[PDB]
């Protein structure tokens, strides 16, 4: 079991639970401890990655997953591949881009992403999953210069077969605008897809202001940084993505070159009001396979 493992540190913390480093057979693990009340979360992220066998070069690898339960108390671990470098939120932070280095995690991002949303069929297949939660926080950097997508516990599965939530239980910041606006479809599985692609489209822009071009960057910051305050409620957001429409603005520095060009008309159509109008993510894929 995931017994013999050693905890070394602890990386994050929040109402999940808790993300540890730890040491198993001398390599570094990252391990997700879960409170009892996320025990929910603790078992879909299992679920995933234990019967559907949820595995790509973009998504948190899978490397263990252990529950043990008495009267006395209940463990609920989560064992993965550990990633030095950090979430993308901390690692742009620190960080500037170049074109290649932007591209490679704006494709690989889309890749993940894509491939968590196309269904696949047969013996090895897969449902279609929507993530729900996609945020800079929530994707890792590895050490090729790759990313990953990291947290499933909020993800919804869709097969061809009759058949998983009731609200909006995703970062508020990221809440694309037929939540806010609650005019999403909660009972058409692509309504979740295109909340996806509202939030794609957000961290795209995140990246994009740490790539330097003609000698300039911009500082790292959140998307609507400049119109909502830290930790924003739910009022706030309406007000700001449905009544006032706002989007992140576009440096003019962006125009003067290529990549930051292409990147921006992606971000644009990520973000139409409308669900229906903006683009997949295969189709996303395919237009930044192409850049350069
Ligand atoms: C087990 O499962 C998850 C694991 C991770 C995850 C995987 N490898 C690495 C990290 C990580 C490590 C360090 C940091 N830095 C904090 C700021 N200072 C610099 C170091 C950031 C991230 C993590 C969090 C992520 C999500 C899950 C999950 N299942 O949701």
């Amino acid at each position: 079991v995931a017994r013999d493992i050693t905890l070394l540190e602890c990386v994050g913390k929040g109402r999940y639970g808790e993300v540890w480093r730890g040491s198993w057979q001398g390599e570094n693990v990252a391990v997700k401890i879960f409170s009892s009340r996320d025990e929910k979360s603790w078992f879909r992220e299992t679920e995933l990655y234990n019967t559907v066998m949820l595995r790509h070069e973009n998504i948190l690898g899978f490397i263990a997953s252990d529950m043990t339960s008495r009267h006395s108390s209940t463990q609920l671990w989560l064992i993965t591949h550990y990633h030095e470098m950090g979430s993308l939120y901390d690692y742009l932070q620190l960080t500037t881009l170049d074109t290649v280095s932007c591209l490679r995690i704006v494709l690989s991002i889309a890749s993940g992403l894509a491939h968590l949303h196309i269904e696949i069929f047969g013996t090895q297949g897969k449902p279609a999953i929507a993530h729900r939660d996609l945020k800079s926080k929530n994707i890792l950097v590895k050490k090729n210069g790759q990313c990953c997508i990291a947290d499933l516990g909020l993800a919804v599965m869709h097969s061809q077969s009759t058949n998983l939530d009731v609200p909006r239980v995703g970062t508020k910041r990221y809440m694309a605008p037929e939540v806010l606006d609650e005019t999403i479809q909660v009972d058409c599985f692509d309504s979740y897809k295109r909340v996806d692609i509202w939030a794609f489209g957000l961290v795209l822009w995140e990246v994009a202001r740490r790539m330097v071009s003609n000698g300039i960057v911009e500082d790292y910051k959140p998307p609507f940084y400049d119109v909502v305050p830290n930790d924003p409620s739910f009022e706030d957001m309406r007000k700001v993505v449905c009544v006032d429409q706002q989007r992140p603005n576009i440096p003019n520095r962006w125009f003067s070159d290529p990549t930051l060009t292409s990147l921006a008309k992606l971000m644009k159509e990520c973000w139409y009001q409308n669900p229906s109008a903006r683009l997949t993510a295969l189709r996303i894929k395919k237009t930044l396979t192409k850049i350069d």
